[PDB]
Parts: C-alpha cells; structure tokens; sequence
RNA sequence: AACAUAAUUAAUUUCUAGACAUCCGUUUAUGAGAGGAGAUAAGUCGUGUAAGCAUACUGGAAAGUGUGCUUGGAAU
C-alpha cells in the first residue's frame, strides 16, 4: 500500500480516502505507526484532504 | 501522442512529442574582351550615267552593276 501512494504523489495524481484508511486499519507494530504518521500528512497535503 | 485518478464538500492529472535541417532555382551588380552611337572641329582625296524603293553580287567600302517596282524626273 505504501508503494500505491507514493507513485501518486510522484505523478501529482489523488490518493483515494479508502488507501488511507487501509494503510491505518493495517498497522501491526509500534515502527508502523510512525510511517502512518508520514502518509497522514501526505493525505493532509493532498487533493482529497477533506475526505478523510 | 491524447490515458487514467477520483467521487457522502469536490477536484486532480491529462490537454503530447516529433520536424523544418533548408532549398532547388531566381534576380541585381563588380566586367577581362569587342563594338555601336555622340560631343569637341580644323583636317583627308574625291565628288554630268534622272532619282528613289526592295533585293543580290562586287566594291577597303560615298559606290558600281543586274532584276522588278514607283514619279516624289524629263518627255510632241
Ligand atoms: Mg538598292
């Protein structure tokens, strides 16, 4: 899920609110909330912001 | 070459990139060389076979001669 995302924020193109649901419904460990943390920013700065 | 992302406010991206690199041809002029028509003006030796037109030959090249035509000659 994570490679999903970066390759659209690479091509500027919108990150669907159900990817970053997934991505935090998934996490399994203490290290992966912390990349949580960067893609929830990422979604922040993002077109689709106002879906999560 | 022109897709796809997204979508419980709605928007994003796309909305291309190659190829003119340059002609064939075209006009103006520099102009070796060779004439033509003028300008300045004294030379040159010539100059009565009616004249002219067209044409041919011969004239160091005004002319002469042939052939037809014309009177813009003469002719009781
Ligand atoms: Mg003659």
């Amino acid at each position: 899920l994570a490679s999903l995302m970066d390759k659209a924020y690479e091509r500027k193109l919108p990150v669907s609110s159900l990817s970053i649901s997934r991505f935090v419904d998934n996490i399994a460990s203490r290290e992966d909330l912390d990349s949580a943390e960067y893609y929830l920013y990422k979604f922040r700065h993002s077109p689709n912001c106002w879906y999560l």
